């Protein structure tokens, strides 16, 4: 016996560990695909790739092609391509594959080459470090400064996230624009952390008498030119937002501490409650939900939930929700399933 | 439809790219969980843990706890550890999580610390300008020379990799010293790239009679007593092997291509075959058969080959492993099982 176990039960175990050591191969294999731009490569040629057809492309040396044979299996296995053997091997693409394909209605590629920066993505070493801080993000640990400064520092990472953030937009962004119950009776929403204005001008263009206010950080605005009832204000969310009928949250509340989204959430039922006025919270983001998800989703929920240590945020179920919702003041919330891992949440002062 | 195809399909296929986007957390919890020492902490409770047990021991700040439950249950979902719920949550170990406590047979938490260095795990960032190159292995590339070069310049470093070496050093040594096939009428034996001698030793104590070699590296033998019949010597393996009636090559091939591999046979080769004797060589690898093994082991097999890019290494299926004895000169080979992952392969001149 070993480790007071059967030598079998060991061996399953070993397996399993090595599984887990070895996971971030599982990343680093992805990202080479996307940087090799395989499956651009693949759709291109208009069916199922050869092995030499691959590499003659590629131009790679003829003592790294085998290497490349070993990764294309490994991807393939993992469920990126189909492998399909007649005279020689070949390639296809499979619908995750098609995901990373340029100019598709949901390519999320441009995510990948930003999570697995080597910085970003390396950060993760540091969660030992990151647990002993009392204030302290992950990315504040290694980075030196907040996120939301590093970027303002770093153009080439500031394109990078909003490459990333841009690459679901449009399925998100038109999932609420067919949400009427939303826009309803609205003479103006204030879009908070709303970024370049990617998610207003979809509103806009979808109900051209609303107006539409574009707020974020000054550096993240500046320079941006509005049109008719778009325009774009610089402040800081944490301070002071603008009035307007609504405040809409998108991908804003999991970026922060419970702490944090406290001082948010009273200044949007401020926004809101400015001059007698009653207005609304709308909010785009993940609810957990074991009970009711499929197990696979509460899963990458959880998942995303871990990751969102990068900046002390969180990925909250109905329950944490609500609790701060209460505890900002406001009376009563719905939610509703907007569009694959997304919710829509409306609150209420 | 979304890309050709139906909201849900593309939402499945999405849950499966995050999954593998984010697998780096499977790899930097698991390697958190050791640097927290959480496993040896549960050994030494001798019960599960609850989570405020836990948190008093690691004495994490109270901002910082509810992210430590969010790690635990992340890893327990994964197999390392088991949630047991009454008055509290509390964590126990499991047969995986036994592989990291300190004094067991089997402890493989060094290896972990190891593969996840964040210099040589970051390594796999640059697998695109790896597959580019004509010659160079990918820790060539990021390190700037050649790995044996790298750990004869950082201690440190030579440190956590003979620790890694180690830690599945009894397991695999016990064994072959129990294969009396393999020492049966010998006289004498030359462990080329033995390392420290930690397997001589265990033949040495098996075998009081049998002459032993430790050969490797000058730097890795330098100050290294031998006793009675247990000699070191110092010297490259590409240049000269000293003469024995067998050579044993336990975890030297897989670290080296084709190319490279038959260079190490020739000299092993000669080193039997000096003198009119006709010796053999033993080599301790892994065999891929992805007709024979179970799934999961395949599964492992294929995933070590991936992951030796770092050397520009090899795990090798049986044929391989043939096409390479041929070439080398030797007539025949026998493949046996040895334990775990491991193969014991004899080959003869
Ligand atoms: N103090 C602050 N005030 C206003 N915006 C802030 C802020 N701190 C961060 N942000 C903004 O919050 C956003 C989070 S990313 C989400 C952006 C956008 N709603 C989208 O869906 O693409 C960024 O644009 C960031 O600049
Ligand atoms: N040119 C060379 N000549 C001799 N040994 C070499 C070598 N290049 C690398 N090595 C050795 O090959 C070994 C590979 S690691 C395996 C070590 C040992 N057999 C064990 O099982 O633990 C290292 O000890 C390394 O120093
Ligand atoms: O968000 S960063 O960490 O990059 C910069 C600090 C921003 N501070 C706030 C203070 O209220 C929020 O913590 C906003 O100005
Ligand atoms: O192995 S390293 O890359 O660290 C150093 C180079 C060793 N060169 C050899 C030449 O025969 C093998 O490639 C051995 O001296």
């Amino acid at each position: 016996s070993i480790n007071g176990r059967k030598p079998s039960e060991i061996f399953k175990a070993q397996a399993l560990l090595y599984k887990h050591i070895y996971a971030f191969i599982d990343s680093m294999s992805l990202k080479w695909a996307v940087e090799m731009n395989i499956p651009n490569i693949i759709q291109n040629h208009g069916k199922p790739i050869s092995l030499s057809n691959l590499v003659s492309i590629l131009q790679v040396p003829s003592s790294k092609i085998g290497n490349v044979r070993r990764l294309m299996r490994y991807l393939a296995h993992n469920g990126f391509f189909e492998i399909i053997t007649k005279e020689e091997e070949s390639y296809a693409l499979t619908v995750a594959s098609e995901l990373l394909v340029r100019g598709s209605d949901l390519c999320l590629a441009p995510m990948v080459e930003c999570v697995l920066d080597p910085t970003l993505s390396g950060s993760y070493h540091e969660l030992k470090k990151w647990i002993y801080e009392e204030d302290l993000t992950l990315f504040g640990v290694t980075l030196g400064s907040g996120f939301w400064d590093f970027l303002d520092k770093n153009p080439e990472y500031n394109t990078s996230f909003n490459d990333a953030m841009a690459s679901d937009s449009k399925l998100i962004n038109l999932a609420l624009r067919d949400c009427d119950f939303v826009f309803d009776g609205l003479e103006s929403i204030v879009d908070v952390g709303g970024g370049t204005g990617t998610t207003a001008k979809i509103i806009c263009e979808t109900f051209p008498k609303l107006k539409c206010i574009v707020f974020d950080r000054p550096q993240v605005v500046e320079n941006l030119s509005g049109s008719n009832n778009l325009t774009y204000v610089g402040g800081d969310m944490f301070t002071s937002i603008p009035n307007a009928d609504a405040v809409l949250l998108k991908y804003i509340l999991h970026n922060w501490t419970d702490k944090d989204c406290l001082r948010i959430l009273k200044k949007c039922k401020e926004a809101v409650t400015n001059d007698g006025k009653r207005g609304k919270v709308t909010i785009i983001d993940m609810v957990i939900d074991k009970k009711k998800d499929e197990n696979q989703v509460t899963q990458i929920k959880l998942l995303m939930d871990v990751n969102m240590a990068c900046l002390n945020g969180k990925e909250r179920n109905e329950e944490e929700w609500k609790k701060l919702f209460i505890e900002a003041g406001f009376q009563h919330y719905k939610i509703s399933p907007l569009t694959g891992f997304l919710s829509l949440i409306e609150i209420y002062p």
